[PDB]
């Protein structure tokens, strides 16, 4: 039921970009576009509903990640990985990890391992 924000390796916050184009980890402070409702999608999987009421997609790693899907299936469910330092990682349905890409390009879900860029600090809004 909880609304959260996600802070990437570069200290900026994950931004839905209002469903226009790709998501970026580029905002200074968490505001409306940086808030995501965590959705229990069944069997330990989660989805994320953005400010626009649409759902985050891995895009199967074929393009940068987006927040424009009107319904959850799948590319829209993720494993919520709880890391030892209290950070979170997200694993898409293709087995790859959501990456802030250090804010140098739009967010992706095509990297097979958790490194610095794939670990997010988070908090309930
Ligand atoms: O306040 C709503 C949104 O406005 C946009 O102009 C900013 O880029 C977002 O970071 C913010 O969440
Ligand atoms: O379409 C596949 C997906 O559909 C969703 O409605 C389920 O909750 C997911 O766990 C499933 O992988
Ligand atoms: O059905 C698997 C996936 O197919 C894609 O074409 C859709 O854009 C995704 O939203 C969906 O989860």
């Amino acid at each position: 039921s909880k609304t959260i924000w996600l802070q990437g390796f570069n200290s900026k916050y994950v931004n839905s970009r209002n469903g226009q184009g790709a998501m970026w980890c580029d905002s200074d402070t968490p505001q409306a576009w940086e808030l995501f409702t965590v959705i229990d999608a069944g069997n330990g999987k989660i989805a994320l509903r953005g400010n626009n009421g649409l759902y985050v997609s891995s895009e199967n790693g074929e393009q940068a990640m987006t927040c424009n899907r009107p319904a959850i299936n799948g590319w829209e469910v993720f494993d919520w990985i709880s890391n030892s330092d209290g950070s979170v990682s997200l694993r898409g349905s293709n087995g790859m990890y959501v990456s802030s890409e250090n804010g140098e390009q739009a967010i992706t879900c095509n990297r097979p391992a958790i490194d610095g860029w794939e670990r997010f600090n988070w908090a309930a809004a």
